[PDB]
Order: C-alpha cells, then structure tokens, then sequence
C-alpha cells in the first residue's frame, strides 16, 4: 500500500486512474485510445471544454478571463509571463516578490526581456513573507510578481497581496485549487497541472482579457496568450492526454466538494503534521514563520535546527519500508518535505503522522 | 475493428496501448503509475535514458549529438530553432525551403527572430520540390532549415539537400523513423512525437553539440538547446508520461526491424495507394509529381483533378461507416488524405485499398 | 488466436478463406460449388485463365513459356522432370546439385531414368551451397538440376547459378512467389502450390516452350509437359478447386504488393527471427552459413549445436500452449522449425519473436 | 433451384457442401482450414483413415486388399497400372476389352509400357458389350483391363466378367459405390473421386497386397502402389482438401443405405428416364442394347438416330433456362447426356422426366 508524498509529479486519486486504465484502449465507445486522439476531433473538444468549464466553476473565474492550457510548465511561464505582459509599460520594468526558490528563479528569468527590480531586501533565509506594507513598488513596473507557494521552502500566501492597483501575476503551481481563490483581483495566474491538479505535460493559464495583445515580438506563438487564447489552446497539438488527465482530476476534486472543501482538508493534514513538530520539543524544527506556514509543503529538520544527518537518513530508509516515498527534502536544502497535495489522504497522512510520533519515541531525549 | 488513419495525433500500436494499460496503476512493480511518478525518481532516469539510447540507436545518432526532449510540439520548435540558432552568424539571417503549409509557417515564424530568405519563387501549389541546383542559397545566413515532409501537401524529400556545407535544419515531425536518416549530415532535426513514435505533448530534437551557446538572450530557458542538454532535458518537469509512451513505441519499432523495416513497409503500404490512384483514369487524383509524393500522407481528390464534392462526402460518409477514421483532408485543402504512419498496418491499408477498390467501381462512368 | 506455421501445406491468408466459405455454395452466382463446376464450362476456363495469367503477371514469364498445373506434387515433377527433359541429350545423364534433403530425394527418383551425376563432393552436413566454381559440370547432360530452397535445411538460393549454357532446372517449391525471378535463366521451374501459393493438389511448372517433344516413351501423359501444354492443363481433369484456391492466393499476392513486396516482407520476417538467434549467445544455433540462410524456414536447435532435448521440448510444450503450431523441425532433424510463408503475417513472426525472447530470458545459464 | 446433371466433376450433396462450409475456417475447432492443415498431423490422420475406412466398409474390401489414395486423376492410372502390373509376366502383354471411349484410352495409353492386345474384334458402333465367352484371352497375358461404365456411350457391366484366373482390373471410375461389388474378384479397382464419391484431386486404388513390387523401373514414385501403399498414402503430400471432402460424400453414401441403397435408388432413376425414352415412339433414340444400358449416364438422341440439331439445341436452351446444367452430350458423340449418380436425387430426375415428357408432347410429329 505505497503512499506517495511526491513533491510533484505528485499522487493521483486512486479512483481517476482507474478510469483512465478502463478508458485506455477505448475512450467511451469511440473506439481509439485518448493517446490517439486527434486534437481537431469533436471528441477532444469535448474533452478540453469540461476541461475548461471545470475550472471557471471550481475556481469561480469571472467572465472577463482567458482559461488556456500551454506547454512548457512552470519554468515555461517564467518566460511566458515577461514575454506576454511586460510591454505592459514603456520602461518594460516588473517588480518581483521573492520568498523561496521559484520566485527567485521567476525573477532571474525575467531579466532576459527586462529590468526587473526586487521589491523588499533580500532574506537571509526564505523564512518569512516581507510585510507588503514594506514593499518599494514602482508605478511604472508593467506588473508584480509573487509565488502563493514555495514547494522547497514552505512560505505560503495566505491573503492576496495589495500592489497599488497595478497588474499581479500569480504562480500558484503548488497550491493551485487548494484553496478558493478571489480571481478578480489578478492579471495573470498560471499552475503547472502534475502537483495539485493532474499530470505532467500541461499548464493552466487565467488571463485577464485585457492584458492580451502587449506581448513582445520574440514571444513564441505557443507561448503567446494572444494567439493561445484565439485557438482555445489548439493553435498547435496540445498536451491531450494530460488535458484529459487534468479534467478527471477536477471532476474529482468537484465530487470532493470543490475548492471549498480542499482548504478544508488541507487545513487537517497540515495541521496535524505542524503540531506534531511545534510538541516535538524542538527534535522537529520547521523553520518557517506560523503565519507564511505553506500547508501544501511541510520542510523541516531533525533533532536540531541545523540537521542531524544521522537521524535523518535513517527517518527516510525507515519511512521507505512503510512505503512512504518522496520524504526527502529537496536537493538544495535537503532535510525532510513532506507534500500533502489534494489526493493525499487524511488515512495517507495519519500514516505519516503516527510514524512521526514512533521516530520521535524512539530517538528523543 | 477501427482502422485510425490519423495524421497527428495518429494511430498507436495495439501491443503498446495493451503494456501502458496494465502497467498505468504499478509501473513495473514500482507501486505508483508513472503519472505519478517523479522525474528526479530512479525509476523515471531509467525510463528517460532508455529512450534516448532508442533514438540513438534506430537513427544511429553520432557521439557528437545532443538528444533532448522538449515540450512545446513541433511549432514551439519553428520558434526554438532561430531562438538558438539564428544567432550562429553575424547577419541574423536565415535561408527556408517552402514545401508546403508546414515549412511556410515555419518561414513565418522564424521573422520574429531575424532576416528570413526563402530560397525559390513561391510555388503556385504545392505539387513539387523546387532542384537544389536552383536554390539562391545565402553563403551568410545561420542555417538552412526545410521540411522534410509535408504532412497536408503530401510532398516528401528523398534525399539530402546540397545547402553547400551551411548548417542544416530538418522538420522531420511526420517522417521521424520511417527510414533510415544520416544524422551527421543535419545540424538541427526535431520531431512532433505525436506522429510517428508516440503521444503529444513531447518533442525529440537531436542537435549536433557545437551549436550551442549562441541562443539568444529572449530564448526561453525550457526551450534552449544548450540548457537542456546540460540537464539531460530534466531542466523543468519534463512530460514524464509523454517520454514514457514514446519510449514504448521506440521499442515497438526496434522489435519490428527498426528503421530500415519501416522504410520497406512504408513503401508498400504508399504503393499500394499509389498504384490505385495511377491506374483510376483520372477518378483519383493526387496533385504531387511523382518523385516528391510523401510515403506518409497521401493527399488526393475524387471525380475530377478539382473534386467532386459529392462523390467526397459518399466517400467519406461510408469510410466512417466501416470504422476508417480521420480520411477527411486537411482544411485548408479539403479532398481526402490518408495518412500511413509506423503504426498504421498493411492489413490497415488493404482494408482501404479494398474500400477506394470498390468505391470507383460503383462510382466511376 | 492461432498462428499456423506449417511447413506445408501451410497457413493461407484469412480474407481467402472467408471469400472461399462464401462462395462454396454458389460461386458468384452461377448456382453450383466449384467442387461441383465441370473443368470444361465457361465458369472454369474463366478460373484457369486468370490463374495462368497472374502467374505470369507476379513472375514475369516471358510469352516464350507454358505456365501448366499439374498432379502429383512436387515429389511427382521428381519424375516428371527426368522423364520430359533426360532424353533431351542421347546420353541420357542429369547433373544434379544436391543442397538438402528434397535435391537428394529428386536426384535419386530421377536414377530410375537415366546416369545421375552429383557435380559437387558430398556435403558433410547441409549447411552451405558449393561454390558454383566447384562444380563438375558435364558438357553432354540433359540438363542441371537444383533445388531454390531446402525446406528441412534452410539453405536457400539467393542467385541463379552459372551452368555453363546449359538447361536449368528449378525446384522453386518453398519459395515461389517469395521474390522475383528471372525466368529467362531457366528452363523448367516447378513448385507445388501447397507451400506458399495455395492449397495441396496442384502444382505449377513453367517450361520454356522448346523444350516440348523430349519425354521418354514412358511418361505417363497426364505428366508429359508436351500433351499438357497443348491442352491447356486439360488433357484430363485438373485438380479444380485446388486451381481456384491457387487463383485467389495470387490475387491476395498481387494486392499486397507483388513479387517485390514479398521479398521486402520476407526479409524483415527472417530477420527478426535471425536476429534472435545470432544474438542469443549460443542459446539458439542455426547452422546454415549466414550467406545461404533461407528466408522461409529457419531451422535451429536450443542450447547447443546438437540440441539439448529437455529444452526443446519444453519450448514447444509452451509454444503449443500459446496456439503456436507445427513449431517442430522436420523428423530427419528434429529441434525447432519456423516456417514463414507469404501468409504468416508480421504480427505473427512478432508472437514468435516475443515468445522466443522469454524463453531465452527464463532458461538462460 | 439448381439442378446438375454434370458428368465429372458432378453433384455433391447438399448436406456435404453445408458442413464444408460450416468448417472452412476452423475444422472441428482445432484452429486452422483443412487446407492450412499438415498431412503428418494427427488430425489429418483421423481423416484418410475413416476415408479408408468407409471404402472398406461401404463395399466390404477384404483385408489382403490396400486401399491407397494417388493423384492424377483416372487418366493418371491408365498409365499406373501398367507400370504396376503389365511385369507380373515376363511378355508384358496386357488383355484389354474396349466397350467405348474410356476403355479405349486406356487401351491405347498402355501401348507405352508393353504390347496391348484388345481382346475382341472392333464393334463399329459402342452399343453393347462383346461376350466374354467369346473373349480372346492370352494365358501368358499379365492382366485383363476393361471399363465397367462407359461415361460417354453409356453401356456398363452388370457382371463380372470371367477372365480365367487372369488379374483383372477395372476402371470404376463412374459408377464407384454405385453398387456392392466382389472385390476378391479382382487384382486392382480405381476410380476418379470427382464423379461419384467426392471432388476431384483424388483417386482411390484398391490392390491386392500381392500384386505389389511388380513395377517397372520408369515408374515414378508417386505412382507406384508398392510405395504409396507402404506410406499409408503419404509418401509425399496428398490432396488433403480432396480426401476431406470424399470422407463426408462417403459418410452420406453410408447414412443414406450403403452401396445396397445407392444400386436400387440408381435402378428407380434410370428406369424413370429408359422408359420415357422407350415409349417415345422414336423421338428420343437411345443405341445401346438394353441389357447393357448404364444406370449412371443415360446419352439419347432427339429426333432421330442420327440426331435433330434444332431438336436439341431448343432441349438444351430450355433446360438451361430450367437451370438444368450440363445435359449436353460428351464433345465426341454430341447430343444429350444425362449423368444421374448417387448425388443425383429423384426429385432431379423427376424434373428432367416432366421435362422430356412435355417436350415430346410439343414437338413429338
Ligand atoms: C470412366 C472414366 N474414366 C476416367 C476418366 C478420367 O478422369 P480424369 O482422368 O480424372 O480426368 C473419366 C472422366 N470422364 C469425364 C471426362 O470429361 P473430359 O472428357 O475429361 O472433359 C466425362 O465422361 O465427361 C471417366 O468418366
Ligand atoms: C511552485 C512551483 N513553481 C514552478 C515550478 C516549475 O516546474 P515546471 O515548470 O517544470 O512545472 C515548480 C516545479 N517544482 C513548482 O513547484
């Protein structure tokens, strides 16, 4: 009974996999695999509508917004965001909210088609979330930029941060559909689908109508929102069966009780977890602010503040036994990460909880 | 009994649909589904260099030559190609072969990048390939890109063009393995995996290894050649499950007697078409000459050299009634095409050989 | 589910069975079975003729040759070549080039007509074709006499042989129809259809049209080439169903592609089975020199080059289970045969290919 | 609605032609066609041994008797068994009796292998038999051969014929199992399957086991009874698709009254059609003498003895308007023939009584 905490690709539900093996060699009685496809087919704009449909309603997207699904991820959009809107503003200048490693990856991606300038000092340790009220914005930045949540290091948006009333960019690839979302207040969000909502090979982006048509000449048409959202995403053979993963996943999550009861279950398997290690008498340390907690991505140490290697490697060869898989910590911070996406369980977590609670009785002081 | 003559996405091999299915909830024992799986696992390196060694090994690749998977499909590359590229040369130009609707948008695209030249007078149709002896070849320009088959025109090259020793770019999307390819002669070849080895959502670009670092400064990072060979395509989340379906079918074609096998299959499934369009008098037309007509797509039309758009909608109507899907040509073109790709079997192409037979026999004065 | 790789008769193809099980009772209409249909009514003539015709369509028989059907098998032209052909010289002698075991059994029946000479030193094992430098050829025979392709053996002819001028006689049984031919290099080339052109009863036999008028006093006249040629195969009642049978089976070879598209089918068919053997690392013997291998019948043992029993009866104990049959070398030789005939498909080589390869991966030392 | 009155190749049984229908693709579900099956499979062994078996029960052959299946046909033994027999004795004379056409090739055919003497003067015109009392027997001859059914003039033996204690063989070739016979009576019995007892491809030989390894050395193999009767019929592929077939036609013959039957419903056909021709006041002109009458095949004149060409060429339109077939007398002799074997049912016959009856009525002077 393998119980997979992958940081993404991440775990899928049990049930959408077993229609996607059902469905495999003959997708409801058309007689082709979805792997066979054609993209131009009625079948396929089927598919890609619910897609879509399942994202305006679980997210409540206004009217005045652009649902398109491009290729390249995440790291794509770091690109695709400067491309398409920062001619937004004749000084093609953005300001950048860095609090973990992918919005300082985003940030450093951006200069490549302009000045970007960070908006607070930079932190010592991405520990905490710089007060907005703190933040150097530039009235002349075509828009600003900010991660909701930091796979590697665990800083979590949880309010909407006030920018002037300029255009905000969003990435919420980790905790995209864990939460309701106020979509009115931004220009651009963008979710690479494998962690939170499906499968590896798509991203979804909501555009603000209004931002399309400012993109740079060098942008690539498969990355343009413009031509992107003119094809309803088919100016070139799209990702179709990871479209059609996704859209499984989301009519997963509407039978779990959509968005509303996603934060709800996040709230528990964070919660449990986070205060296994606040009564951990510091043999967990996490060492992230309460406030910016991520309750996508749990980090933490073992023992001490710095990291007893001892004590974790053999946390991870234990947990392995058990079937746990995916509990190292990222490359460049190392330690143990624990994601706790929306097909991880509440029965998947407790495992990890009462397995956490037996280490600590057996290597604590 | 479907027989899918899908011309992208297209038809995948029974035996390849059958192992994905059984393998899609425990891949190999691993206990997860590769949609789950994560591209930094030990599980997903074996899966991603097996199918690098495939390519390498069916196209006998030289040592010398990169073998990256991207995403972005086969048009993100008509952007991706002069992004790294065009920069090769001081004069930012670049030199195009139109053969078709695909090598045209090709054209198109790449002069967001840099000075475009194609290379011959415009071609009232599509119906031929223009000599190479007559080619107004820049001794400046960066590369020499072409299309080496016209998945809509049906027009196909035999041959390796003389480009006079300039860097050569090749679109190989939809005759990627169906013949034996001196790679050492091209600078540059990229494919749609959705085509001919594979599923949507993943791109194989073979690029030789002196031709990187000069990608321009807008060239997204997820489709820099120098970056993603540096990483082994592990830049961002690769399409796992994309990398992993090709990898099948790569397997599937090496078990069939590789490349040299399907160049003899291509030539008698396209023969067998072929031999029924010449000897119709005149009831199927098919425009292209004789030494450019593609072994893969065979475009043509019925009553008349313009075609008779009842006798096409019969033909189509009756064709899906026998489970033969995605006959109906291209849009812009209209007409029929029949696309013969490695999947596409001969007991596949009798079935139509049989069907266009007893068409024109009950249809023709 | 079952895949028929006789040695012959052998496997037909199934869209010729079926046209024949609709058929059997009324054949296109006329009211009777061919079983019924008298072999001088206009319905037959129309059978016979377009049997002939196509014979000389897929071969290329040149109009200075009879294309006749005969009785008796190839066994019967064992007889049927001595008694029209030996007395052609006054000497009365045959050279004779015994390459397996069915040129040995048609040059000792032929002892019973005239002085048979063996032009090459008697093989230590079937294994090789003597270089035709190497032959003892007499000047005053009758004629030379060779078998194309030993089907116990698996040394096949992939040349026609120098003969210093002479008549060339041909037993071409096991693989007509299997690649072109040359026919204006023989003299007499005879195949029972039962192996790769139809069912068993008839057999096909080309003479050039001079070499009429030498049969012995003793030629029974339903054998003598002479009375058959000018009665159109009717000197007496032709096997007909067989003929029809034979008919259809050419017709089913003329869809496909050929003459040529079987030499291309049979090369990749061969190869994958040959390719199994040469890289099973000793598992799988075959000890024809790779330059004479058949294409159609490959002959090997399991283990080693005498052949392990224990092994190879398990092989064919399971290979039986999976529907795999006449997998059972010939009685002289025993070990294994698989015998790939232009109606055993390539899906078919591919069940045997696969089953070979676990077998190897499960009993290997 | 069909009726056949064809000669040879004749009527099967509607009941015969059903289950061949039924099996064409999967005999007795064993997976394959007869005609894909091998002749060394045990399933085609249970098929020639219930064929021989039937023979040996349906007309009681003793135990010193073979019962072999060859090729080539009745013309295939007319020169088999001289080359089998006319050695008994040193001369190589051989007794004929010529009663018509089929006697009369035998006759002269096996002037080849010896010195042929016809045992009575010239008859002038093929209408009776000549008296074997008054016979012209060699003692010293090796055989004594003659024709028990005449298929083209119509006059059959309704005895044995005393030969003196000479070997007697006999071509049954059109009244087979017509009629229960003494076969210790005689040295060798053959006969051509397709006229009485199945399809043809195959011919039934019944020799004393004494008679064998008496033939010449020009005998080829496949025809030698010494040979094919020591291999059980299989020293080299035999018609296996023909002796399918004759093993259900004989199946009928035995669930239909035996040989018993088969003489007494042959008497009620052929009175049927001699009376009408009796009574026709010379319209319809049968020349052979009424003790020698054939039961199987009944040729008449219309008009008068020599023949009305108008008469008979309306008799011949109107029946095939009937789709009465093959009533067309034999090339050599022209007029009707009548060809009424066990197949031949009486409702047939009835409809060519009622036919003939009402064609005299209106042309009758
Ligand atoms: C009594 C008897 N003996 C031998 C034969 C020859 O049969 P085959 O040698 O298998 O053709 C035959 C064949 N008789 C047929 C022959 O027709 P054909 O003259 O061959 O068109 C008939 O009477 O019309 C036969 O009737
Ligand atoms: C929050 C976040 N943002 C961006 C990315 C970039 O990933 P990709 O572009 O490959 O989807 C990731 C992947 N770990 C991520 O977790």
């Amino acid at each position: 009974q393998v119980v997979n905490f992958g940081p993404g690709p991440a775990k899928l539900p049990h049930s959408v996999l077993l229609e996607i093996q059902k469905e495999l060699l003959d997708y409801k009685g058309v007689g082709i695999s979805v792997l066979e496809m054609s993209h131009r087919s009625s079948d396929f704009a089927k598919i890609i509508n619910n897609t879509e449909n399942l994202v305006r309603e679980l997210l409540a997207v206004p009217d005045n917004y652009k649902v398109i699904f491009l290729q390249g991820g995440g790291c794509g959009q770091f690109s695709a965001v400067p491309l398409n809107l920062i001619g937004l503003k004749a000084g093609r200048c953005a300001d950048y909210v860095v609090t973990g490693a992918w919005s300082a990856k985003a940030a450093e991606e951006a200069k490549k088609f302009g000045t970007i300038n960070i908006v607070h000092p930079k932190l010592g340790s991405y520990t905490k979330i710089p007060d907005p009220s703190t933040w150097n914005l530039n009235p002349d930045a075509s828009y600003v930029y900010y991660c909701a949540n930091e796979t590697v290091h665990g800083v979590e948006f949880d309010f909407i941060p006030d920018v002037k009333g300029a255009v905000l960019v969003c990435d919420m690839s980790s905790n995209f559909l864990s939460k309701p979302v106020d979509v009115s207040k931004f220009g651009v969000i963008f979710a690479g689908a494998q962690k939170n909502v499906g499968s590896a090979g798509v991203t979804v982006v909501i555009v603000r109508d209004d931002l399309l048509g400012f993109a740079l000449r060098e942008c690539p048409s498969v990355l343009e929102y413009k031509v992107q959202a003119g094809n309803s995403s088919l100016y070139n053979t799209p990702p179709c069966f990871s479209i059609y993963v996704m859209g499984l996943v989301l009519e997963w999550i509407k039978n779990n009780g959509g968005a509303a009861a996603m934060e709800k279950l996040s709230s528990i398997k964070s919660q449990t977890i986070y205060e296994i290690i606040d009564n951990s008498q510091g043999f967990y340390v996490c060492p992230v602010e309460p406030q910016n907690r991520s309750k996508m991505n749990i980090p933490f140490r073992i023992g001490n503040a710095k990291g007893d290697d001892a004590l974790e490697k053999r946390f991870l060869d234990k947990a392995l036994e058990l079937n746990m898989l995916s509990l190292k910590g990222h490359r460049s911070v190392g330690g143990i990460r624990a994601s706790l996406y929306n097909a991880v369980t509440i029965e998947d977590v407790q495992k990890l909880a009462a397995f956490m609670k037996k280490f600590l009785e057996m290597h604590q002081l």
